């Protein structure tokens, strides 16, 4: 039961642009996109499903970035500017995981526990 | 004055800024100029570095009295502004950036499962 508001922020937590959860995401306009956090129309169940398999990825990727600072190291985390990059190292990956990686680089280093390359 | 480009460009989007409002209230530069600290075209201030350093541990004190609440049990509703003018008419003495960094501490909590949003 995801509101409008509810999609707005789990969308720019995972650092996405509006267009680009437009398009990979729900498959749709960006301005369709903006409806669903506007709230002119609901949000789709499988979009809802999306959003949060993409949170639990998220939640995985920092349980082992966490186990390294538990191991006292202070990680180099490659925060990517340029999608090209970031998918020429993960050749699988789209412009989706792209964001996500930025999005657990960017925690680590404003709470200070990495440095960003 | 250590701060890299993408470090200043991962603080600001972890933050929510956007970057005219970045550039507007902390760079006092023009967008074109935030984008350049922020691609390496130009070197980051150090009073940039500085005031976006501060406005981490603001979010930090803001996050420390929700997990206080989680602590105890309890299930927040924070509340997700989507009108700057909202959020100000509850926050008179803050501004845009305060704004965005209500947003963020917001979306963290629902996104984690802890809170619902209002
Ligand atoms: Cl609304
Ligand atoms: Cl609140
Ligand atoms: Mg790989
Ligand atoms: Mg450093
Ligand atoms: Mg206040
Ligand atoms: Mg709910």
């Amino acid at each position: 039961s995801m509101t409008n508001k509810e999609l707005q922020a789990i969308r720019k937590l995972l650092m996405l642009d509006v267009s680009e959860a437009a398009e990979h995401i729900g498959r749709v306009s960006a301005r369709s996109w903006q409806y669903w956090e506007s709230g002119r129309s609901a949000v789709p169940d499988d979009v809802e499903q999306e959003m949060l398999d993409l949170a639990s990825v998220r939640i995985e990727m920092m349980s082992a970035i966490d186990k390294r600072l538990a191991d006292g190291e202070r990680p180099k985390l490659r925060f990517y500017n340029k999608l090209d990059e970031y998918l020429a190292d993960n050749p699988d990956h789209n412009v989706i995981g792209w964001r996500l990686s930025q999005s657990v680089a960017a925690l680590y280093y404003t709470e200070g526990h990495a440095d960003l390359i």
